[PDB]
């Protein structure tokens, strides 16, 4: 022990007498070996889920997870069961697959897990400060409450003809259609659907002013900001590059535009019940008296529009793509449209949308096969014991839940990779609380979150956009169906998802060929 500790000090010193060709090369090799040693040691633990073995420190299973998460989850499930962890770019993600995982994560106590600590870097740089994940959970709960106030049956009743008008205007004016001058055409659905989504959501949620603005070069800011909404933000939220400056600039310029409208309306007391802007002007005071600022209101609007943008656009693209090889479904949907709208002699209303179950089943089935968000996260805040196991998930870990994975299991949905809207006969609702309920601040929602079908999650972070989504997707598809037939270019089929984008959007270029059902029909109005 005497000469031992001396040779420790000697050894520390001889280390520095190494050529750096050796010293840098061991600066790499040492973490690599400890990593493997720590993993081998880790596997001993009884109070830890199996950890997926990986070679590269820090990076972890990022590549295979990133490129094909559901295949990754399937392989891990086979070897280890439903609970397992894996390292991902410096973090430890504990996956819990299936309905019990949904319960473990979505109904976890506010104290145990944090969504804002998982998500804030993704969103705060894009939306702005003070809202959504840049604030405490109870602020979020009430912001969801505020937004829900513009998402009522009466609002949907007034949105439908606005959304309809936008779809027709797009058919009339967009270079991708121009139905008054073309009877057939080819389109990339990842060009047309993001455009139709932003036009329809602008007009209805933001109002005529902000929609009007999309016909100016102001539209280039949306693109700039949109490009800033990327999973890279999870790792690099701010880097001194043109991309990040374009984004930052856009967030300032767009929120400034919203603030201009807001202050303009208040100045004239032109505060009605037209749109989400009016709504948040009348109704954005928290339960402790603090009022949202005009800046926070605008940042909230950006997030809502942005979130709704990507989930919905990706979804209507997938609907288009699945219907492109299924002329039978198109036909079936067309007949439902003729019946409900009396051969087209009835105008589409919100109430009539509700009497189109096949259409709604089509949305529902698309969301089963193409959950836009394949992985939902929470950062673990307090150590968590996994019920009926010896597993304890320690603070500093992340829990990862994936209803999108369960959506694609045959055990829960027979023939899960087949598109079949009739699996939802007797069950065309977007979702519905199968039993008892609970209120976190934005309204009574289902207490249990064990449904195998769960595109809108559940618990305190449950989506509040599902009825707006169905309204938007519904009006849009109703008009697509009554106006066009479409199919694939010869030899093409449904693309595989891109699991590396923000949403599980189709892999490009995803093209379909459209043709007018009534070549002679004209869309009125000015252009
Ligand atoms: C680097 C190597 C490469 C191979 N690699 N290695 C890993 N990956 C990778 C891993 C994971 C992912 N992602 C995909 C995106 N994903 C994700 C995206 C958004 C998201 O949103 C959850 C919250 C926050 O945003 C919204 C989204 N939303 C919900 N409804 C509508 N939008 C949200 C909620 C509320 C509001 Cl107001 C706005 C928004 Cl945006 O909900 C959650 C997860 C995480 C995993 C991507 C790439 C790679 O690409
Ligand atoms: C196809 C359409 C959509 C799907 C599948 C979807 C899905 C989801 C999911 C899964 C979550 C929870 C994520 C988690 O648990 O971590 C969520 C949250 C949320 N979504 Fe959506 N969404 C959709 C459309 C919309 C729309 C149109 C809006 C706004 C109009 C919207 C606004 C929100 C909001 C405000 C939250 C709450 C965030 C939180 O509480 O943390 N979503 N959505």
């Amino acid at each position: 022990v005497g000469e031992a500790l001396e040779y420790v000090n000697i050894g520390l010193s001889h280390f520095l007498a190494l050529p750096l060709a050796q010293r840098i090369s061991l600066i790499i090799i040492i973490p690599f070996i400890y990593n493997i040693v720590w993993q081998l040691l880790y596997s001993l633990r009884k109070d830890r889920p199996p950890l997926v073995f990986y070679w590269i420190p820090w990076v972890g299973s990022a590549v295979v997870y990133g490129m094909k998460p559901y295949e990754f989850f399937e392989e891990c499930q086979k070897k280890y069961g439903d609970i397992f962890s894996f390292v991902l770019l410096g973090r430890v993600m504990t996956v819990y697959l299936g309905p019990k995982g949904h319960e473990f994560v979505f109904n976890a106590k506010l104290a145990d897990v944090s969504a804002e600590a998982a998500y804030a870097h993704l969103t705060t740089p894009v939306f702005g400060k003070g809202v959504i994940y840049d604030c405490p959970n109870s602020r979020l709960m009430e912001q969801k409450k505020f937004v829900k106030g513009a998402l009522t049956k009466e609002a949907f009743k007034s949105y439908v003809p606005l959304i309809a008008e936008e779809v027709y205007k797009y058919f009339r004016d967009s270079k991708n259609f121009r139905l008054n001058e073309r009877t057939t055409g080819t389109i990339d659905v990842m060009v047309t659907q993001p455009e139709m989504t932003i036009f329809t959501a602008s007009r209805s949620l933001l109002g005529k002013e902000m929609r009007a603005k999309l016909d100016t070069d102001f539209a280039y800011l949306y693109s700039d900001l949109d490009k800033g909404f990327t999973p890279i933000n999870f790792v690099f939220p701010n880097l001194p590059l043109e991309h990040y400056r374009k984004r930052d600039h856009a967030q300032k310029a767009i929120s400034g535009t919203y603030m201009s409208l807001i202050k303009e309306r208040r100045k004239n007391n032109d505060i009605q019940d037209r749109d989400l802007i009016d709504s948040l002007m009348k109704n954005s005071t928290y339960k402790d008296g603090v009022k949202m600022t005009d800046q926070e209101i605008a940042n909230l609007l950006i997030g809502v529009l942005m979130g709704g943008q990507h989930t919905s656009a990706a979804t209507s693209a997938w609907i288009l793509l699945h219907l492109a090889e299924r002329p039978d479904v198109q036909q079936e949907l067309y007949e439902e449209q003729m019946r409900v709208l009396d051969g087209g002699k009835k105008e589409l209303t919100y109430d009539l949308l509700q009497e189109m179950p096949l259409l709604n089943q089509t949305i529902k089935e698309t969301l089963r096969m193409h959950h836009p968000l394949h992985s939902l996260f929470r950062k673990v805040m307090k150590d968590m014991h996994v019920p009926n196991t010896s597993y304890v998930i320690p603070a500093g870990y992340h829990v990862l839940v994936s209803p999108g994975y369960t959506h694609l299991r045959d055990e829960y949905f027979p023939n899960a990779h087949q598109f079949n809207i009739h699996r939802w006969n007797n069950d065309s609702a977007s979702s519905y609380s199968v039993g008892e309920e609970v209120d976190y601040g934005f309204g009574a929602i289902s207490k249990g979150v064990s449904s195998p079908y769960l595109p809108f999650s559940g618990g305190r972070h449950r989506c509040i956009g599902e009825h707006f989504a169905y309204c938007q997707l519904g009006v849009l598809m109703s008009i697509f169906i009554r106006t066009l037939k479409w199919h694939y270019p010869e030899g093409k089929t449904v693309p595989p998802p891109d699991f590396t984008s923000m949403v599980t959007l189709p892999t490009g270029p995803a093209k379909i060929i459209w043709e007018k059902r009534n070549p002679e029909q004209k869309i009125g109005g000015r252009h």
